[PDB]
């Protein structure tokens, strides 16, 4: 199956997925100093007030938090984006070190992780349609860095316990990703892809320029998660971070001066 190792990851993944060698693939570097302020996008509108969580999973690449998308409850607006984009679930991404385990690097500096924020287009009905789109997702990510802890974090550190392996899920209800956030929304936005196979070339990158800091024991506890199944050899989930694509021919505007 595909991973992170040296034998399946992210060098292995075009020969299932041609499009991880395509024109507007994810990760990049954002290099601050040619991005473009951009007056004219407007302020994100991030309205999580009403979302609703359903379960935590372990899906052998990350752990992942999904939500109810069936309604207008957890959606981003605004930005750089036409329309609504509702919140299907989060995830991250990690490293086995506090130096590495972002995707997004700026000006090349990786942070310890990155949470993704995945959202679909209400336009196209369901996700599965989205993700043929070129305008289908939203992603919003956010970079961790090591520090004081971030206590809206905190809940979902504490059941890591219970999804160790792949395929294990929980029951995750009254979850609110608010917690979550850094103060400023100030971004950088992009055009590109999924970031795991299928890779798909549909999504609005909305980079936060501001990290989140977690604390140590909090990156340590995601760590401890498995890739592998309950019962196969045990292959810490550390890593599972895809480096940065090549850039081509876009342009990464910037929401502040
Ligand atoms: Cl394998
Ligand atoms: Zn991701």
């Amino acid at each position: 199956h595909w991973g992170y190792g040296k034998h399946n990851g992210p060098e292995h993944w075009h020969k299932d997925f041609p499009i991880a060698k395509g024109e507007r693939q994810s990760p990049v570097d954002i290099d601050t100093h040619t991005a473009k302020y951009d007056p004219s996008l407007k302020p994100l509108s991030v309205s999580y007030d009403q979302a609703t969580s359903l379960r935590i999973l372990n899906n052998g690449h990350s752990f992942q938090v999904t939500f109810d998308d069936s309604q207008d409850k957890a959606v981003l607006k605004g930005g750089p984006l036409d329309g609504t984009y509702r919140l299907l679930q989060f995830h991250f991404h990690w490293g086995s070190l506090d130096g590495q385990g972002s995707e997004h690097t700026v000006d090349k500096k990786k942070y310890a992780a990155e949470l993704h924020l995945v959202h679909w287009n209400t336009k196209y009905g369901d996700v599965d349609k989205a993700l043929q789109q070129p305008d289908g997702l939203a992603v919003l990510g956010i970079f961790l860095k090591v520090g004081s802890a971030k206590p809206g974090l905190q809940k979902v550190v504490d059941v890591l316990d219970s999804i160790k392996t792949e395929g294990k899920s929980a029951d995750f209800t009254n979850f609110d990703p608010r917690g979550l956030l850094p103060e400023s929304l100030d971004y950088w936005t992009y055009p590109g892809s999924l970031t795991t196979p299928p890779l798909a070339e549909g999504v609005t990158w909305i980079v936060l320029k501001e990290p989140i800091s977690v604390s140590s024991e909090q990156v340590l506890k995601f760590r401890k998660l498995n890739f592998n199944g309950e019962g196969e050899p045990e292959e810490l989930m550390v890593d599972n971070w895809r480096p940065a694509q090549p850039l081509k021919n876009r342009q990464i505007k910037a929401s502040f001066k």
